[PDB]
């Protein structure tokens, strides 16, 4: 049985997404399509009204989790906006920066800024060992970028974040930070090493990843946004060398060329560091300019 | 800049539709390959940007917190659809000549009082509904009267508010809400007061974007009604007050031409146990259809309150 190109059904679809305040032309537009899109799959694919009542009570639950945004990652959505932003830079030319990747659900707003270095990790964390990421922010012709403010988040031993932890074991901003590059364009952070993230067991998108087949777990990682002037805003990561989920991330975020080698150093009490030895990564970033940013984007985050 | 088509993308959406030790459900596996592959598709042709996108995902955690993806159902006519669906599988089927159907909406509540033949179900005092009698029988496809239906009945106050769902707490358990069983007459008669018509929450996540769409939240006033009789499949469907303004303008798509009965006002209420001797009449009947196979095809599960 078939109905979608019925006239009763294209009025429907019609009325549903117009005006009756005129309302928002775009908003309609993308509704327009979207809701005919999916009466078309019910009518293609016969979705039964218990199949639909289900995904209704699904997205009750998705919300009621505040989850909306960890699906989107999960069924790489927001992958797929990367795809779509590093084709427009390509067909730009503006690529051979530093790649793109996924932002995640879990930035903060904040940390307070330092001049050079910065020293992120407030909470004592006995399951993770001491890490140095540092490396020079520089432009496509390999000359430092001075003022660039460089900010980091990542995970503790547990897999939590600060702000987003269910045991509420963290103090704000733990294992965030952001430096401001001086006239070098060096950058440190002093940290701790994460390990991988898993979606909360009991939450909407583990339910769904279940009924998918599919595991909630993300290898262990670090997060950056890069903010210069002149300069489009970067936000990228890097994966813990070696982590067996590297290549089976459930946000689909790894990227060959966002893997640096990690070497082990000594000396960690001359960096104000917990133990001798420590785990070191050289990460550098390269910023591509501006025309205006054409691909920064606004999303609700958390502040404190 | 289209990317849809390409390898990667199409690569994307089968890993993200299909299983890595747990094989998972093949049917959920379908459905979300053909939804995340039009959502691809409809970014990639409407060229949707990552802020719009992610004001999606915002507005999709806003209306499971406030509860309202239902009430969004209905709002965006996925509701209606469903009952245009369920209609053309029955004109496929020869199951036609019953009382059509129409939306439930999400207000029923299991648990209400059954009466035999008549019941009055307005329990709080309401100084804004006058009294309201429903009356008619239950008829077969032959014209036959249908002993021992169950008539289900549900409406709004004079605020629009439903009893368990009233966000003032003023009514009690299952004001407005009753059930009568037909006797062998198959005559039912339910004693009320007028509803008034329903709107969305003003804050809700569903007048939010009906406002950006330009549309209101509003229903017509009405009636809900679920008959359920052994071997009759489940009729869900209303009727509307005549004469109210939005009759065809109901943001939720649900009027019918045939169920909208005329509304005539009677006196001598004080004899049906009324407050007042002037009454507002209503009679409307009831047509089943048959349960082919011994199964009823077209009966739905959904949450619904209860208590
Ligand atoms: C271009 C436009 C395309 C559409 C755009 C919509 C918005 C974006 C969508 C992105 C694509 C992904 C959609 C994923 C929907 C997942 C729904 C899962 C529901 C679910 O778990 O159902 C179980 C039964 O399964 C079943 O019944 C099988 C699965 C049935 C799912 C039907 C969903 C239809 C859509 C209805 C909502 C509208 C869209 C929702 C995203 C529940 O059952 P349980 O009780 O046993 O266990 C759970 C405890 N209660
Ligand atoms: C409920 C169950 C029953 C119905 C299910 C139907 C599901 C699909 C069928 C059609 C319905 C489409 C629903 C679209 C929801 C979002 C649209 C309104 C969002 C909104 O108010 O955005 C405004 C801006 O508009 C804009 O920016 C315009 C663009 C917004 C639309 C983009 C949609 C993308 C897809 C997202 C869903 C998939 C993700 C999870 C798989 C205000 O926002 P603001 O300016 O105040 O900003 C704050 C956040 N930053
Ligand atoms: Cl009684
Ligand atoms: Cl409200
Ligand atoms: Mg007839
Ligand atoms: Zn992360
Ligand atoms: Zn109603």
């Amino acid at each position: 049985i078939k109905v979608f190109e019925t006239r009763e059904v294209q009025d429907l679809l019609k009325a549903a997404s117009s005006a009756n305040s005129t309302g928002d032309a775009r908003t309609q537009q993308i509704v327009l399509r979207l809701l005919g899109d999916l009466f078309k799959a019910i009518d293609d694919l016969d979705i039964t009204p218990d199949e639909v009542w289900a995904g209704v009570n699904y997205l009750n639950k998705l919300g009621q989790d505040g989850e909306a945004a960890l699906l989107a990652a999960g069924l790489g959505l927001e992958k797929y906006l990367d795809i779509r932003m590093d084709a427009a830079d390509a067909a730009l030319g503006l690529d051979g920066g530093t790649p793109r990747t996924i932002e995640g659900p879990l930035y903060v707003a904040g940390a307070p800024v330092r001049d050079g270095v910065a020293k992120i990790d407030l909470d004592a964390d006995a399951g993770a060992g001491p890490l140095v990421i540092h490396g020079t922010v520089k432009d496509l012709d390999g000359k430092p970028v001075a003022g660039a403010l460089v900010e980091c988040w990542h995970a503790n031993s547990h897999g939590f974040y600060s702000h987003f932890d269910p045991t509420g074991a963290q103090r704000d901003f733990n294992l965030r930070g952001a430096v401001r590059t001086g006239a070098d364009g060096t950058y440190a952070f002093r940290t701790l090493m994460p390990v991988g993230y898993g979606c909360p067991p009991q939450g909407a998108t583990q339910q769904l990843l279940d009924r998918l087949g599919r595991h909630g777990n993300r290898p262990a990682h670090v997060h950056f946004f890069v903010t210069s002037d002149g300069h489009r805003k970067l936000t990228t990561q890097f994966n813990i060398e070696g982590d067996p989920l590297i290549w089976d991330d459930f946000a689909y975020a790894t990227r060959e060329e966002l893997i640096p080698p990690v070497t082990t150093k000594t000396g960690g009490a001359a960096l104000g560091l917990k133990a001798d030895a420590y785990q070191d990564i050289t990460f550098d970033f390269v910023l591509t300019p501006r025309v205006a940013d054409n691909q920064i984007v606004e999303r609700p985050r958390a502040s404190v």
